[PDB]
């Protein structure tokens, strides 16, 4: 044996697309705010990051998250967020895992009936209540940033063979695009969805051309990641079946909840049905996340909603990381 | 908390392509031979197979073997291969992996200067002597299977656009099938090859409709999986650059062991060189296998001989898997 | 780090009395018999064996055992027993340990109303029942090798403090030597574990040389190992309680399953207490095992009782060991 | 297996004296200082405590630490120290074992000549500097609270055996009470370690009621919670040999650096050894500590002599520890 560097992780997953939760192995994160965490934890570590999401540890579509201390006097923890792309503001999929794995072991105290548990993450503090049943947790819903709707139509290029028909853009923490499938040739089964990914991945880089916005207040994304493809479900539960393609080149396994936090604007205003409502969402893998309005934020600009999406988080096995200062491969290999 | 199973897996790599060396959790594998050890492993597990293979612990390239009892008198202990496909005879970066894990753990004595172990599989007894360093091992040659050529040129179909130009097969524990690159436009690296995987495995499929052929002795394969691309190195050590896609539709991050075990034979015959030679050989990943040919078994039919391949393992962490009778993707999910 | 070797164990604990399982440390150990699996630790290894049992790692006291292969036929998996003082042939609390944790982790299927095991001693098979209630283990009751009084009063010596006369001595898988706790005079309470431990083993070593000791079969025994004094109870629930002195100088802080399957036995060929009748056997700490006589048996020379003992064992932890060849105390310390 | 929490360790030892290192099983702790953090344990948890220093997990003796979040500038991260008893505001081997820890697992990177980490005790921030040669850790130098000789002389009572007259006490980061092992008459062998510890204890409490105790600074204080043994050697490498009584009733199998770090605060005060020389202080197990006089210093009241001890840590494994939530001892047993 050898090793060098160990580090401590919690294998979760929630509907799919995996989180790797680090709980031991780098004790204090230097940074004030939870922003300048992530940054202290970019440069300095960010090999950690790529050890632990690259091959031959992780894959092309893993994910993870690091439990810290708070320094926010709230109570609980701070979490940075983490991908095969660099590190994520906020990722929903992983607040559930995060929250999930908190309650499920001894990281916070569990109520009974729904534990409520507010981690810092280097975006707003985020607000989680975890329903669990006498034993142990059934789901968590997130209550989400005030999302909304960006221009309705838009359109660009698009090659093989159309050239044709319109798309759309909204937030959700983050921005997104929406196509309706027809667009052209996609089935978004576990069978294909090859050219999905390609032909999903190459919108990310050709807008980002033009057609650029900030959001209307604070100033960080510019433009483009986070597209989505839908139509029509398969899990009779459900409403529509999509799915989204993001960092480095990736799609979520998830519906995403990013996703669902966004294009819930549409089911007011747009039409279809107005507010507190069910809205049950489901990805390829055919598991589904549940949206709900809530509040209705109309805001000066445009009009928005803070959203609460429920899903569900299990753990898949604990992990004592180890790095060889041999194996040519210690840090992130890709493809 | 929860669990019912919980399986102790110690992750390894060699040259890329991981190894999940499953040590603790299941004691006893019923069967007299490691042949229905496997057998006893399909029906019955195949599940924690699943679930460690598959998402969302595993992933479509995943691989790994359990570490079992011996039965046979010989020493050491005995294994059985698995991956996202089921369940492997025999897999060199795999052989090399469990081996390096063996020793580098206490589950074998370490020799000194290089330490013989020869571990059962359900393939014939394998014979692995490690190369350590005072502390650690530094790399391990697996003696394999007597390996051959198979019948020079040969060529089907191929759709989009040359129809044209020949291929060639050969063993090395399992047959293969060997293309030049030129046979149309591919690149090899890191960069695409989703063209290379798809190109690749509906060959699989295409041979299959005939020019069948069972190894002249034993009857198990019949016909085709393990495809090769080949041409021109980028690592100036090596020769040649390559990569095998195989096992439900994944490619090898590895050289592939039983991929340099075959084709190693047009070394000798063929021309290029003869025997008790150099060979270095490289993935896509651009990491290296050394292969030589050692005694040259003619036998009847056909010229055969019986290689020596070196690769290096490294371990990448120790894995508690747990399976929440709970989560929906308990065992294995896939895309 | 650099660390040689790792062994993987469970943590558990029956009514006190630690247990330590070591899991796939080790891949496979030859033995034909669990007796000779026995052997073949003890004369190599029994290093595992004092680096987990003695600090500082355990503690004088401190027990366990490791899972293996079966070899023998109808038995789910093998087991051998160790302590701070060497190898015992058969230990109850560790055979409850064993078979709950075995159900516990999914090592073997769990049958829902009553999951039977079969470990292999070696003192001889035995057959434990898992009472697990529809999510988790109850309690186990395991039915011991066939127990029998042996010798009947015999004789003493006087060192600390005068000559004294009478007791008894027993088997029970393990052989055994019974004190009212008048012969001596103590009480047996935490304020004198002490004395208790001391005057035990001074007895365990000085009724041998000297006696007789030996069981008609096995022909390996001959070591009266446990001493075990009793007096009446102190909770109400229970009847007369003891604590059993063995292995260096160890205390039991269970009532000692192999103990009072030997006690009972000295009993019904005493008179009292007369087949299916209920014993609720006490140790020093508080906590109680429920022992009752069964299908009576001879052995070839003198008439016994085939007992059942049932106790309740907790997972206390997983450990992964590693031993620093650097560490002076690598292996085991002692005091 | 159900287990509601889950705390991740590390197994250290320290020249014996076991240490238990609590790394990312709970993801912050408040208190603004490492005091208060003490006291947010302690008041809360302080069951985290007993679950691992009690049986089955712990032993009678076992000592361990929570490595935490700082607060403070500076300093690599927190620190707590915990016993079967209690807690401790300062521990020799127990910074020994968390310096070793943190640089050998890569918890901070490694210098190569000497790798200098700033803990918080509490007591006071202390300097650990690690040597550790081009590979791995040699030894580390911990420069502890500024210590000092208080009282002089000191008076005593009768209870078994006599009446008997003079001593000293002193602190050294907590606070002592020295015995030349005439003033009782043992001497320090393990054959008498049970009479120690009982007649260590019984002066632990009865000079305690009774004396004025108090370190000017700190505020918290004022309880001399360790008794210290000493008399000359038996290894001549070393000089006078000591060991030290505490919490609930345990030894010490290291010297104890706080010990030390007292005595020859004591010295110098008293004549004898005068500053940058060689002391070696041996404890009963026969493991040695090497303590040295530096920056003298005042204290608010009497002049100190802020001293420096050598000792070397090793990592004895890694525990996964959990605790059922039906197990009647999940918590701390005691005997
Ligand atoms: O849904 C989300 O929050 C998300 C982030 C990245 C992928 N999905
Ligand atoms: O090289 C090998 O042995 C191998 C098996 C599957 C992929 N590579
Ligand atoms: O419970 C038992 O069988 C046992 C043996 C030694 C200590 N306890
Ligand atoms: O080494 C020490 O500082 C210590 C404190 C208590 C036991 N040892």
């Amino acid at each position: 044996m050898k090793f060098s560097k160990g580090i401590h992780a919690i294998d979760s997953h929630t509907m799919g697309e995996p989180t790797r939760i680090v709980v031991g192995g780098i004790p204090q994160i230097n940074g004030e705010t939870m922003a300048d965490k992530k940054k202290y934890l970019e440069d300095n570590l960010d090999y950690v990051r790529t050890a632990l999401m690259h091959e031959p540890r992780g894959h092309n579509d893993m994910f993870g998250s690091i439990i810290t201390s708070s320094n926010n006097k709230e109570a609980d923890f701070g979490i940075i967020f983490m991908d095969g792309g660099g590190y994520l503001n906020m990722c929903g999929h992983g607040s559930i895992g995060a929250a999930t794995v908190a309650v499920e072991t001894g990281m916070v105290e569990m109520v009974e009936p729904v534990t409520n548990i507010n981690m810092e993450a280097p975006a707003g503090l985020i607000k989680a209540k975890v329903m669990v049943e006498n034993e142990k947790v059934k789901e968590v819903s997130i209550t989400n940033v005030p999302s909304f709707l960006y221009m309705e139509d838009a359109k660009l290029e698009v090659p093989s063979l159309n050239k044709t028909i319109t798309f759309d853009i909204s937030f959700g923490g983050s921005f997104f695009a929406i196509i309706h499938a027809k667009e052209l040739g996609v089935k978004v089964e576990t069978s294909q969805v090859d050219v999905l990914k390609k032909l999903g991945i190459e919108i990310r880089d050709l807008i980002n051309e033009k057609i650029k916005v900030q959001h209307p207040e604070l100033e960080h994304i510019k433009t483009v990641d986070l597209v989505e493809i839908y139509d029509e479900p398969s899990n009779p539960e459900a409403t529509y079946k999509n799915v989204v393609i993001f960092g480095q080149g990736q799609v979520d396994r998830s519906p995403c909840g990013t996703g669902t936090s966004a294009k819930l604007a549409t089911l007011y205003k747009k039409g279809h049905l107005k507010i507190d409502e069910k809205f049950v969402y489901e990805s390829i893998t055919g598991t589904m996340f549940k949206g709900r309005v809530l509040e209705e934020t109309k805001v000066g600009e445009f009009d928005a909603i803070i959203p609460e999406i429920t899903g569900g988080a299990y753990i898949t096995g604990f992990n004592h990381f180890v790095i060889d200062p041999e194996d040519p491969l210690k840090y992130g290999f890709t493809v």
